[PDB]
Parts: C-alpha cells; structure tokens; sequence
C-alpha cells in the first residue's frame, strides 16, 4: 500500500518536502521545527527552530513518483516503519556524501514573496543564530577535507560571522567578503579582512584568486533559480582550480549537486550531521576541476 | 556527468516529459511525434502524429532527481545511448506492469487554457485508433469475459463499440457530458446517456468493465479527475475491471488507484511491433 504527502501552493509549503538520497533510493519527509542546535537533554527540551536541520522523525517514506498539479504538489511513497526511519537516517548521518535536497523549493505562492538586506542588530543576531550549527561544522570539516588556509571568499557575506569563523579555524587565511547590501558590508567590515559592496554577479576579486569560495544565499526566499545558477558561476569563477566551493542554506539550496557536476564542480560532501547525529543539513563542498 | 532536460511554463510543454518505471529504475523522455499507428514499413514511411505513443528514441536518460522551479521544470538524468534506450524500452514492452506517466501534465500555462462536428469526431477517433485496435485484445488476454461494459465519457462511442466487437454479447452503456456526443454514441452502443459522469447513469457495482478516456490533461483538472474516477469506479463490480487511457496524459497515478482499492494489473501497453508504448492502466477492483 502506497501513501501520499501533499503541499498546496496557496497555504502550503512545497519547500518543506525534502528528499534524502540513501541506499540508491529517495526518502521523502516533511521538515518541521527541529531541536536546535542539539537534541533535547533530560528535563531540558531544546529550542525548536525552523532551519536547515531535518531529523529522522520528519521522514515519511520511500519515493516512487511525484505529481505536480495546478494548485499543489504530491509525492507518492511507500511509508517507512519507525525503525527503518532511524536506520536509514543513521546511515545518511554516517555518510556526508548523502544528498539532501528540496525539489519544490521554488514552487508555490509563498516563495513568490521574495523581494539588499538592511537589518537591525537583533535581526542580524537571529540570522547568525540559525547558522550556528553551520559555523561549528564546516570549518573543521574543510580541514578534514584538506583545506590549509589561503584566501577565503564569501560572495554574500551578510554579517561576516560565517567567514570570520573560517578565518579563526585557519590562521593566516585572508577573509574577503562581498555583499549586495551596503548595510551588511558595514557590519562585515568589523569581522573580515576585506568587505566589498556589490552584486555578486560582478565579483570584487579577480578570477581564480581564491582557495575557498562560500555561497550561503543561493536559497529559497533569497534569490530565484536561474539567478542562483548565474551567481554560482560568478562565485565559482573566483575559485582557483583545485580549490573548494561551499554552498549552504538556512532555507533550501536552489542548485542541485547534478548541476554542480555539470559545471565541473565535484561534490566531495553534500550533507552534514550535528555531532549527536540527531539532525542533518545541506552542506555542499565542491572541488573546482 | 549528468544532463538536464527543461520545459518552461510559459512556452514549454511540461506535459511532454514522460517517465518509465522499468522495475524501480526510472527513465525520463520527451515525447515527440510518433510513427502512427505502427512502425515504418519498407517503402512506406508511417504518418507521424503527436499522440499517446512514445518510442525508445524519445527517451533521454536515467532519472536522478527533478527540480520544479518558479518558471520551469527540470529533470536531471544520466544520459543513455540509443542502443541502451532501445534495450531498456524492450524490457518495458516485455513487462506491461511498467509505469508510463507524466508527472507535470497539469503544470504550466498552455494546459491552463466537445460539442464538435463529424469532422472533429473523426479526428478524435483517428488519434485513438491504436487504442481501439489493441486494448480490447489485451483485455481478453487479461481474462475479461464480457458482461456489462460502461464508458463514463463515451464521446463518439467508437471505443466502447470496439469492446463490444471484441466480446460479443457484452452490453455497452455509454455516458457523456455532451448531447452531441450522445447522439453519435447512440448509433454505436446498446445505451447512450447524457450527463456529467459525477452522476453516473448506471447503478453502483453493476458493470464488469468501466472505461475512462477523459481523466486527462486538456480535458479536466486534477481534482475533477479524482472525483470522476471515484464516481466511475463505484459503478464497477468487485472483481471487475477499470481501464484508464488517454490521447493526452492521464492525470491519476497508479498509486492513487491503489489507495482507492484498485489493483493495477497493467500500466502500459505496447504496439504489436514493440515500436511504441502507451498508457494503459487496467485495474482490478477490490
Ligand atoms: N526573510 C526571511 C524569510 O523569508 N523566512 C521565511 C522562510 N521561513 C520559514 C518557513 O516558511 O517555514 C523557514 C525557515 C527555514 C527553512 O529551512 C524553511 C522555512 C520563514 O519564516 C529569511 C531569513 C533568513 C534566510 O536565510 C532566508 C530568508
Ligand atoms: N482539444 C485537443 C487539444 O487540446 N490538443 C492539444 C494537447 N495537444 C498536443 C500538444 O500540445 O503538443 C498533444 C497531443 C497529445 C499528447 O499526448 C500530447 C500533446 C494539443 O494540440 C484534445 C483532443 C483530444 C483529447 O483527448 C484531448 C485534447
Ligand atoms: N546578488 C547578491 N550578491 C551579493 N549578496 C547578496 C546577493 N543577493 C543577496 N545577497 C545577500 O545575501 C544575504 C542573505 S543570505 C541568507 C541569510 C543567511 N542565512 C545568513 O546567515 O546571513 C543578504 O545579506 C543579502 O544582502
Ligand atoms: N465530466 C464529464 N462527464 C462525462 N463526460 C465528460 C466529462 N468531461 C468531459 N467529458 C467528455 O469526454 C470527451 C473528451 S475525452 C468528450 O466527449 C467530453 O464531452
């Protein structure tokens, strides 16, 4: 017996249906608010945050097909037992090449409300807070994948917090940020070696001059799909051959790992796990060929 | 390295992206005009017609994932050579449980836009010739013994008449929304009743075969197709057969039929040559 999960375009959230590429099948689930940043301790329930994190309890089933209608999207799956949910998730957590993706990220009415970002200090602290798990995982993981400093470039550095954490992990690395918003640059001048204002489609640094390129904005509610591709190409062109390009998102990343492959960017990592194994999140680490 | 097939919503045809499920392995293609009704011959090129038929040459690759964006739909896939296309297409022809479906059929602008003449009725019948010539035979092979046959959107009556030809003694009862269609169908069926299939013209669980050739792109919407399937399949006896086909893509999934208590015995049918496949959901009612 198959089952169906549905998200409508008007009131629903198609971008909350996620696929996990595990054991040569696709598992579908529906993101809800996760235990953040880590799992619940005894007598101390973790904050619940809608964010990059998905958990095993959010899984639903093994995908057979989808159906994309005039007013909703449906995924037909074989529902998973609660035990296999845990096992398949553990297997994903054990293998950072596991893809995690959101194929309807740009589908529906809510994402059309996208309109750079001039925010208050508190709003900026909230942006930073939802990327804490990312700032704690990626730097160490870049080291495990062989990064040894150099020049690091964030093509949409917002507050500068993320690239600042890369710099701290790798002493002597020059941190170069760029952001469309002048207000953001003002904030990042306090944390980066360089902070440039301008649309990332016109990169502020020369071609093949960066050892690491970071893009945390090619996401739903930030840019559109074709925009995300053009911005990836501009950012990746700043990476030298053999360098690393990293794509992350608080909201779903709009570029597929397949498109990355097509662009000559080899995925060395597609997802990351919290240290407890309780949650997974998109983490595309790509080698520039 | 993967490749990507795109259909845009404004000018593209997302309904022409088709998928084959050859035993868990998913293939994607783009439908073009097909050799109709059968393969090219020695000195005769076949007619080429945009219809229910797909061929191996229209396949593209092994599905990796899709991406349904704000202005287009994309499928990423591992490209296939023509020989492996034909090899995989052969295995599909050899297993009629293979699913053939069009998951973006109702996506985009073109699809968001029947009291016809005998010239139009004749063109309607022509694009369905390959279905009339081979589904009834297939139904015999699957054990259909006759009885009462009901077409919930009988149009001209040509299709349900082909059923009656194949199983003499079967009582043929058609319903159609269009009064003009009923007038044609009355000259081909035992009965022809005018009215929306949502109010079926025969009693519940009184038919041994129920036919729907209208739950499809450019005919009804998605919600309508599910409502009309429910009405039509209530007319089918337990152990009877529900058959869904379409010149244009069928909007109901075989998974939705299983959730509705209808077991797929077959999901696609092939031309006698094995040159082409068409959607052919034959469901046993539970
Ligand atoms: N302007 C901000 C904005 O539109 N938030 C929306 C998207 N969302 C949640 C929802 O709809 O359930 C959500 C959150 C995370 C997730 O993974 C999925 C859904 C909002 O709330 C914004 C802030 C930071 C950012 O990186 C991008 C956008
Ligand atoms: N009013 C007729 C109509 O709108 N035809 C449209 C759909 N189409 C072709 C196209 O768009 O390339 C096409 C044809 C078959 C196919 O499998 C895929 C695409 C048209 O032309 C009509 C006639 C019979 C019927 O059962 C339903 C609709
Ligand atoms: N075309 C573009 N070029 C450079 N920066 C851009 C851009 N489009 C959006 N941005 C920047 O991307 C940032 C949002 S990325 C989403 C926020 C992220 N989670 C965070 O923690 O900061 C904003 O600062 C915005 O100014
Ligand atoms: N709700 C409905 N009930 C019965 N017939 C219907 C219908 N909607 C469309 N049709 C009928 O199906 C045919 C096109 S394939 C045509 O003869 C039309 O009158």
């Amino acid at each position: 017996a198959p089952d169906r999960v549905v998200e409508t375009y008007a009131e629903g959230k198609p971008y909350d249906l996620f696929f996990l590429d595990v054991a040569g099948v696709r598992l579908v689930g529906r993101k809800t608010e996760a235990a953040y940043p880590g799992p619940d301790r005894d007598g101390l329930p973790a904050e619940r945050l809608k964010c990059a994190l998905v958990e095993a309890r959010m899984l639903l089933g093994v995908v057979e097909r989808d159906q994309v209608a005039e007013d909703h999207v449906a995924v037909f799956h074989r529902p998973l037992g609660e035990a296999e949910k845990a096992e398949l998730f553990a297997a994903a957590v054990a293998d950072p090449t596991t893809d995690l993706y959101y194929p309807y990220a740009q589908l529906g009415d809510r994402v059309r409300e996208t309109e750079g970002w001039e925010v208050t200090d508190e709003s900026a602290r909230e942006l930073d807070h939802a990327e804490e798990v990312l700032r704690d995982h990626v730097p160490d993981r870049l080291a495990e994948l062989g990064f040894r400093g150099g020049v690091a470039y964030d093509a949409a550095c917002s507050t500068g917090a993320f690239l600042q954490a890369v710099g701290r992990r790798f002493p002597g690395t020059r941190t170069i940020g760029q952001d469309l918003s002048p207000a953001m640059v003002a904030r990042a001048r306090t944390r980066l070696d360089e902070a440039h204002c301008g649309d990332g489609i016109r990169p502020a640094i020369p071609e093949a001059s960066a050892d690491l390129v970071v893009c945390r904005h090619l996401n739903a509610f930030v840019v559109g799909t074709g925009q995300a591709h053009d911005l990836l190409a501009a950012a990746a062109s700043r990476c030298r051959e053999g360098g690393l390009v990293v794509l992350l998102g608080h909201t779903p990343v709009l570029v597929s790992s397949q498109w990355c492959e097509m662009s000559g960017l080899t995925p060395l990592q597609r997802s990351g796990a919290t240290p407890s194994g309780h949650a997974l999140f998109q983490c595309y680490v790509l080698r520039k060929g």
